[PDB]
């Protein structure tokens, strides 16, 4: 009975960080409660300022990741602030029944709900909104993010040998199907609503104006790219709420991929790119071996190096020159 | 020898359902028979009344699912009728020779042919028309279904423990064509042959004007759509002979799938959302635990929620709030 | 260490062929020496004339496999002729750093680099070119090609037994972005700079004009048509550095397949169709069982038939009624 349980209470953090949890784990299940406040606004998500006009959980795109362990019950307080237009809820693609939660977490602006559901399941899970006959677009406008639910005992190989992370990241990757105008410039609307016919049309087309992660071309790149060292293991936990990509990371490998992103079942190894297929999330390892600035991005190189699905990773530590060696650098070829 | 065997002849039946048939099974190898008669019609595919000059087998859009055990034969006779108007033939992908069985299988209308081929291969195979040059438009049109040839002691799942569904759904998802004239609307063709050059004019953009499950938007909804109840196993065929698409279950899983539907390999567990690749058929089991409307959808949720590609299951049963509970409902957030 | 190894040199050899090697083998590391020449040239990619302003590594699209074992070291010049006008480098997924090896081997016309790095995975790895700010049109234009790495002891199925081919063949796809003038005609450019920015714009639309095998519609057919004899295992490598496609060999299976192209992985068996992600390298072994002329294609019937990713396989031997038999051939409908 979930009732008998002790509860605990998260602090969410914004993506790409993950908030603090254990992995393997000597705790009994717990209901782990979780708050979440969805935000609609304008973002600016190029770098020549083109607007969307988004809806968000917690003021990000993606939303944040919810780490439990398998067994626990997720607890979340789901608030609409007055201050949005639109009627929202949730879908916990990790949850069973009631549509995942949705019809369960209905909520007009000024309103909230709480829900409960067991993670029986470890993976990563895509959430997202899904209010009734406006499903696509409020996730295409950003209303997704990941539910990590890790076994009990952590994640383990093929063989069932122990695995870890020493860090972990989320990336929300959006195909974003901004509308233009007559002029062929991307249109800039005053309201959300203002943007939904327009916006449909665009979707229909299924071509996407701009891919993205993390709500903006360049989101992961500059000050803001992720980091590492040699020797560390990372966590790159990548959804997509609605459409396929396919990660890869430039000068590494998947050293262990669930890119289905199922925990019991084993992961494969030595990936150059692997696949999330449209509604889900996919999780890999690597253990950095060299320095340097790695890209991470889709591996379709006009949906990243055009359109925006790529970011960048910062590792720190020691060339090894046994893994690659530059025997002769470019020089003019002897005659 | 395969003359050798005994023969058994089946009665097809319409999608959604399978035909009755046993899993594991002591019976040997024999020869199974079937027919299947071609029908081109005009039919009707979304609510707005849009036409499609379809061809089909059997008169439904999936053809009928064939379903043997592997080491049987294949028995097909195809028939041809002098009321259709174009060449057709057919191409097992689980049989082995001869493209198929499209070089046997040539037949103008009025005129039919009798294939055999041995079923060796465990799994969901996806079979299509493939007149030559002229194979795209057949199967976008309509000319697809699934074999299933089920492995002679039933499904086993990754440890070799058993499996079982207790009812079959078979889903085939067709990504249409249909073009528009000048005023923007869709094109209404008085005869098959008709709609040939607009059609390939379309197809050519990779772009479906409608994807669909089993004919028409809706096809699996209202008073068609699937049944189960609590505690039963259901085996979602699912069949997408040209195209990508990505089956999930709102509030549901994929308890073990074969995404690319072959039942000698291990199935993966708990899935979100799998990947049926065009030209395939997959297969998933799911054991219902909550009752309500489910629905079930290709997620890209445009493709689903514009474009057609979604159906519902209603299942009967008893609420579980250990899996599920709405612990607070909507309601106005306290200040 | 590296410096203390033998090394050896490797002649390559045009797709579709592999160059002469072992698979299983009993000698131990070497480094292996390759050089490869880049070649910016017009191409006709189709029957009705079109070209295409291609970029190839030796000549050819794609470019040749390199073929090396798990724990050799990888050592390439790359020669960029003065009579080329960009600057190109290259990306070997199979190594680990440096953006693959672009950070270490950017060559201006006239230059030349030489890059080693250790091939510590085994598996069939994309190459390609990746010049900074012009990424996808280098690798849309032609500049990719496989790395096979075999584990020492040569292929493994799912428990651990030995698998080999008899033959290998490498297929390269290309999605092609050829633009189009006012009159809806293909444009001719007179050199490779004058292409760029027209062909940007169809890149961004996500819509290939074409999509071949090795370079051309129809490269893989008539008297270039692939060649096997019943009996015979064959190895099918399939590379698409930029877009997902979906191998099918008509008539025919994927006996086994690594369609992530990771050998240290299961393969799965019995496929009908496999999925290689953009950004990848695939593998499947086939033995045949029939003669005839089989096809070989991307099971997007649209991508393939209409636009060109197909080829062909002439199988001799003997036919086997077993499998399959023409029971009775095409005939009037008896009434
Ligand atoms: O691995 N280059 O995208
Ligand atoms: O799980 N919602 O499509
Ligand atoms: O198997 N026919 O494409
Ligand atoms: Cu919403
Ligand atoms: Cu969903
Ligand atoms: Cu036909
Ligand atoms: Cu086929
Ligand atoms: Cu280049
Ligand atoms: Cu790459
Ligand atoms: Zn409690
Ligand atoms: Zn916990
Ligand atoms: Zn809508
Ligand atoms: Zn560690
Ligand atoms: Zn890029
Ligand atoms: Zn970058
Ligand atoms: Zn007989
Ligand atoms: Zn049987
Ligand atoms: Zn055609
Ligand atoms: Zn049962
Ligand atoms: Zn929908
Ligand atoms: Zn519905
Ligand atoms: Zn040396
Ligand atoms: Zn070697
Ligand atoms: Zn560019
Ligand atoms: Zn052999
Ligand atoms: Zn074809
Ligand atoms: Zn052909």
């Amino acid at each position: 009975d979930a009732d008998k349980l002790p509860h605990t209470k998260v602090t969410l953090v914004a993506p790409p960080q993950v908030h603090p949890h254990e992995q393997a784990t000597k705790s009994g299940p717990k209901v782990v409660e979780f708050t979440m406040t969805i935000e609609e606004k304008k973002m600016v998500i190029d770098d020549k300022g083109t607007t969307l006009q988004a809806m968000t959980f917690n003021g990000s795109m993606p939303g944040p990741t919810l780490v439990v362990h398998e067994g626990d019950y997720v607890q979340l307080t789901l608030v609409n602030p007055a201050t949005n237009a639109m009627p929202h809820n949730v879908d916990f693609h990790g949850a069973t029944g009631a549509l995942g939660g949705a019809k369960l977490t209905n909520v007009n602006p000024g309103e909230q709900a709480t829900l409960r559901f067991k993670a029986d399941r470890s993976g990563t899970f895509v959430y997202h909104c899904a209010p009734e006959g406006m499903v696509p677009w409020h996730v295409v406008s950003g209303m997704s993010g990941t539910l990590m639910v890790l076994p009990r005992d952590g994640l383990k190989d093929p063989q069932g040998k122990p695995l870890h992370y020493d860090r972990a990241y989320t990336i929300g990757e959006f195909d974003l199907y901004i509308p233009k105008g007559p002029d062929g410039k991307y249109k800039d609307y005053a309201t959300l609503a203002e943007s939904y016919g327009d916006t449909v049309q665009v979707m229909r087309t299924l071509t996407p104006s701009h891919i993205v992660f993390n709500g903006k071309v360049g989101a992961l790149t500059g000050a803001n790219a992720l980091t590492a060292k040699v020797g560390e293991t990372v966590l790159l936990i990548h959804s997509q709420a609605n459409r396929d990509t396919r990660p890869h990371l430039i000068g590494g490998h998947g050293d262990w991929v669930w890119e289905t992103g199922k925990f019991a079942n084993p992961p494969q190894r030595d990936l150059e790119t692997w696949f999330i297929r449209g509604g889900s999330a996919g999780a890999a390892l690597y253990t950095f071996k060299q320095p340097g600035v790695y890209a991470y991005l889709n591996h379709n190189l006009i949906e990243a190096c055009e359109l925006g699905a790529a970011g960048h990773i910062k590792v720190e530590g020691k060339w090894n020159d046994d893994l690659m060696k530059q025997i002769k650098a470019p020089a003019p070829i002897p005659r």
